């Protein structure tokens, strides 16, 4: 037990979870990396040598030097095409002594039907329109005649995932056999289905409890929660929802920064000032032990040092002993500073 | 912060959670009782005086002598009619100093549309066909024009719940302000969406992680998990799913018991021998601290004493220090024995 480090987002997503996941994977050498991603979530890790991993399926933690298991949780919604591609792109890391385990109930994304089902919400709620919820809904239908939604069933006619699809027992045994686990949450605290921005939110809760549930991680296994934040939280472009009372929407030109986009759609990310309210809210339910404060490169030292003190008191106020341990000044491994080294 | 006692079911549901919830509520005097029930779950508590509470919405813990808050989680799917009936039937317990808090994102069941949507699975997967998932799916749609699915929106035109529907802040504050919390899980571990019986399962995981997530309970708030089990696990009637390799389907006549009828459908419950495999599986992910072993009245002392030893070694085998603390010999408060007193 107590061997799971879970990376969660404290804001509305895209805080740099892919970066801290890959950074911690390299630093801590987890033998097991696990997630429960849906296609709405792209995760980028760039190592010291400049190698980039943009993952929608595989954990970014596959960069761990002691990698034995790659686990794709039951809450996973994935494109097999994308998975194939991602495995291929890191086949050097995903060697013969690395077991890729797809939970039998992980959802196979029907790229045509599921993205087409989310065209409406892609404009109405600014949804990534990636088919995440449409896939999830098809799975929830629990139609016995539907052999095309869960990994277990898809493995029977689509041999590409057949070797990866495990049983629920193998799943549990893989977690039991793991020495140190990196659990990678996706999306963001405030994007949680049950946070206050409904319906301008995602299809699930983006909370440690939900991410552990979606990866089938027993609660005693949780060792550490590394919450991630940006100095200026973002939202996706469009009518993607409101913000907290203590924050204002900013422009990329107001920040003196190049407009951040959603990589494929190129929608300009919405950017907001830091929200203390959001932080207390995220601190209260996410209860991180450690905090990665990213995009410190968008602020002056006084600015990001201030947000560090804000996060830690927002933590303390919500009975959370969160320590901003990591600071991000760029998208690569080299840009992750130990907070104690820079302040 | 550890003040939440979470009641979970270790088998396929109807193990007597309602009973242990009401029993522990009376014994421990929680000021806050919380759940995230869907209409597929009916929980029965009978006190020492013979008063019965068959709850589909309200926690059974409302019988707590120190009750201050009744909380209906965001994962809740409820009929307002049923909620009103249960409030009415317990209006003496739910006085002016008792705050009923319905999470703003708790789902309001559309009895006609949602039950109609689950007619197929009510026969195909033996689903309670109560509209649980159809309500959940409507909520997941996140259509901004849909003002009729979440409690927050429904409270705006349906005044019956208006006083109960809180904000996400009030929700968090109500949990923060609570001294001792009784979290009541529903359904059963093996009914979990991501357990091996898919699609013969429920619309979510019935795991502590999912239950805490669905009630918006921060993980550090978890004090203890009371797992519940029957000596002979049941399933609902019909084509409700398989069983474990170490268990066999029995008849009520084989057990010398009057045929038990499903909470929702008047259908005869399917009954199985005790499954050690099921227990290890439930012990592994549910990780109960305490176990309530119910329906001991269906076995001889040697029989239920054996299942006690089986549960505790199934626990130990899955790194779980679960202690069968409670034994059930009937449906009332008087029938809950301390295991140390009877063996
Ligand atoms: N400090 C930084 N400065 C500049 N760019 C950065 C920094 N940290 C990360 N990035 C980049 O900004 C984006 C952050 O999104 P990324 O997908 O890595 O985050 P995430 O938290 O994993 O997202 P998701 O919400 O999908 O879970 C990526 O394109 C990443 O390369
Ligand atoms: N030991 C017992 N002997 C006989 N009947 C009992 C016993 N314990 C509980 N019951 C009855 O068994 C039935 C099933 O229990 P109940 O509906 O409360 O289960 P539950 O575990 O709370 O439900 P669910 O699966 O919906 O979450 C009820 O009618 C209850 O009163
Ligand atoms: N930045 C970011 N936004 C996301 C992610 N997942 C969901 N969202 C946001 C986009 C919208 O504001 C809202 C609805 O999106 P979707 O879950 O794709 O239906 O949630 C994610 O991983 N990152
Ligand atoms: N005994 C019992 N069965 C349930 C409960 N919730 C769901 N189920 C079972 C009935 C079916 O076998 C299956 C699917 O049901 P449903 O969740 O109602 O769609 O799960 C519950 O609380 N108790
Ligand atoms: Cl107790
Ligand atoms: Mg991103
Ligand atoms: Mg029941």
């Amino acid at each position: 037990m107590k061997n799971v480090d879970l990376v969660i987002d404290l804001q509305f997503g895209s805080t740099g979870k892919g970066l801290i996941a890959g950074y911690l994977a390299e630093k801590n050498g987890y033998d097991t990396v696990i997630n429960a991603n849906m296609p709405n979530a792209g995760h980028t890790y760039i190592n010291a040598e400049g190698r980039k991993w943009m993952h929608k399926v595989l954990p970014n933690g596959i960069v761990s030097p002691n990698l034995k298991r790659v686990m794709l949780g039951a809450g996973s919604v994935f494109s097999i095409n994308r998975l194939m591609e991602e495995i291929e792109m890191s086949k050097d890391l995903l060697h013969d002594k690395v077991a890729i385990l797809i939970h039998p109930m992980a959802t196979v994304l029907d790229e045509e039907a599921h993205k087409k089902a989310e065209v409406g919400i892609a404009t109405s709620i600014g949804s990534t329109g990636q088919g995440s919820m449409a896939a999830m809904v098809e799975k929830l239908q629990r139609d016995p005649t539907n052999n095309t939604i869960v990994a277990r069933d898809v493995a029977q006619y689509d041999g590409r995932i057949a070797q990866y699809v495990c049983t629920v027992e193998e799943w549990d045994m893989a977690l039991m056999a793991s020495e140190r686990i990196l659990a990678e949450g996706a999306q963001g605290f405030s994007l949680s289905l049950n946070q206050e921005f409904y319906p301008y939110c995602t299809s699930r809760d983006c909370t440690p409890a939900r991410f552990l549930a979606d990866m089938g991680i027993p609660l005693p296994m949780l060792n550490k929660v590394i919450g991630t934040a940006r100095c200026h939280p973002i939202r996706v472009g469009g009518t993607s929802g409101g913000h907290y009372p203590d924050q204002e929407e900013l422009t990329w030109e107001q920040l003196g920064q190049v407009p951040e986009l959603t990589t494929v759609t190129k929608k300009v990310r919405r950017v907001f000032s830091f929200s203390f309210i959001q932080m207390q809210k995220a601190m209260w339910t996410c209860q991180p032990d450690e905090v990665f404060l990213n995009f410190c490169n968008y602020l002056s030292p006084m600015g990001w040092q201030d947000i560090v003190h804000q996060i830690e008191v927002a933590a303390q106020s919500r009975y959370c002993d969160a320590e901003v341990k990591y600071l991000g000044f760029g998208p690569t491994f080299n840009d992750v500073e130990l907070r104690e080294d820079v302040m």
